[PDB]
């Protein structure tokens, strides 16, 4: 029935927009409109009404109000966050279980001289008729008690729980209904990089938000077609895809996205900090991208220009796929015919080059080339070969050989991505599964207790 809905603020929030409602952590509010990213609410205190970020609130006393609970985070991301600098031995998080829907799992930071810093995962079994336990020995009535216990001596766990994984306050969502924005709302500051169809600049939106802005040269794309495609792009929200905030619809077209501190994966890998990334880390980067592509696969979209130059790296080293789908609206006569020095021939599937048959399978081929760029620290594909020679060689059966520092198992995946018949290439869902669990040899990744 029309029951009043109440929520509690998970963080403080300062109004920056006109109809914004400011609140401090803990305050409770009534939900008036549940319009996606922003909700219209009412303060039980000042009785004032305004719009609030939907990700800043949650049901009262819900599980998301606890410091030790991490909602909607996968096993792999739980590992990446716990391993991030700032955490310590015993750092943990209780999260929703991916393996056993409805149940929970505990992730704990560990360490041994052989593997170094690692993250161990334990299944928390939910007993019918109340109860929680990792060990049928130490049972508890609530997750909080489970934490308090293991927070006092490991009692079997690989480690003694210390403190919750470090997390930074979620960034404010983009202004409500600010999809098509006036060019003057942006202040372009410094040039971040160039491109064949546009440049990328660092900028500030309405003096309050730092963003990256890609500027497309006039005539580089159909304005009407771009807009239609951008309306699909913006809906592809995932941790492994760069967020697309807004666009300026008049030429020169502007595509506003979140800013990624470490640039493209390509530049990052060729840099100093990049050269120091161990093979296991490079594989994890590959798994992250595959994860992003599996999302694109699920949503029936296509990247069309997948390559290391189009993967961005955040300050915490998280990969974000960029430019997905943009290639479809480029006008350039040569580019449209998959010809010329502007077209990504070396990364493109034979059927896409020959008949313009772009599908999620042509992206799989591209991912294979991307895998090679990654394992070689950004080296150019088919070194020394020209586009005509590559096209000819591939038709002959040629495939780039396996580099010295590239494990055979990783190379085998590349080879499957480069099958001439698109239907014989694996899905990104499969590729992600193989890369997420590429290591820790044997395993059923779920430390059993004890
Ligand atoms: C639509 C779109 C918009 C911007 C970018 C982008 N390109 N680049 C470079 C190339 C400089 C690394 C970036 N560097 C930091 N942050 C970014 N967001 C970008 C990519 C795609």
């Amino acid at each position: 029935s029309g029951i009043r809905i109440i929520v509690v603020a998970l963080y403080d929030y300062e109004a920056i927009h006109h109809e914004d409602l400011s609140f401090q952590k803990g305050d409770q509010m009534v939900v008036l409109e549940e319009s996606g990213e922003w909700w219209k609410a009412r303060s039980l205190a000042t009785r004032k009404e305004g719009y609030i970020p939907s990700n800043y609130v949650a049901r009262v006393d819900s599980l998301e109000t606890e410091e030790w609970f991490f909602k909607g985070i996968s096993r792999k991301d739980a590992e990446r966050q716990l391993l991030a600098p700032g955490n310590m031995l015993g750092s943990f998080m209780i999260r929703d279980s991916e393996t056993t829907k409805g149940s929970y799992s505990l992730s704990v930071r560990d360490y041994d001289p052989r593997q170094g810093d690692t993250v161990k995962h334990y299944k928390i079994r939910t007993l019918d008729n109340g109860g929680f336990y990792i060990s049928p020995r130490s049972t508890f009535s609530t997750l909080q008690e489970l934490v308090d216990h293991y927070k006092k001596g490991n009692d079997g766990l690989c480690q003694k729980l210390s403190v919750p994984c470090m997390s930074s306050k979620p960034q404010k969502p983009w202004e409500k209904d600010a999809w098509e924005i006036p060019r003057e709302s942006l202040k372009l500051e410094k040039k971040l990089g160039a491109g064949q169809f546009g440049e990328v600049w660092m900028a500030t939106y309405n003096k309050h938000t730092k963003v990256a802005v890609k500027t497309m040269k006039p005539g580089s794309m159909s304005v009407e077609a771009f807009l239609a495609e951008a309306n699909v792009m913006k809906t592809l929200q995932h941790d492994k895809l760069v967020k697309l905030h807004a666009v300026v619809t008049k030429e020169p077209i502007y595509i506003i996205t979140e800013f990624m501190a470490k640039g493209s994966l390509l530049d990052f890998l060729k840099s100093d900090e990049g050269s120091k990334q161990p093979l296991p880390k490079l594989i994890d980067f590959s798994a992250q991208i595959a994860e992003g592509m599996a999302f694109i696969e699920q949503r029936n979209y296509i990247h069309r220009d997948l390559r290391a130059a189009n993967i961005l790296v955040s300050a915490s080293l998280v990969c974000k796929i960029a430019d997905f789908g943009l290639a479809r609206v480029i006008e350039d006569n040569e580019y449209t015919a998959r010809e010329g020095a502007k077209f990504p021939i070396k990364w493109t599937a034979p059927e896409a080059i020959n008949f313009g048959s772009f599908t999620i399978k042509s992206d799989v081929w591209s991912f294979g080339i991307l895998l090679m760029e990654i394992v070689t620290y950004g080296r150019i594909p088919y070194p020394g070969m020209s586009n005509p020679e590559v096209i000819r060689a591939l038709e002959r059966g040629y495939r780039m050989p396996r580099p010295e520092n590239c494990p055979e198992e990783l190379y085998n995946i590349m080879m499957r991505c480069w099958k001439n018949r698109p239907e014989e290439r694996p899905t990104f869902e499969y590729i992600q599964s193989v890369l997420d669990d590429f290591y820790t040899a044997t395993e059923s990744q779920y430390e059993e207790i004890p």
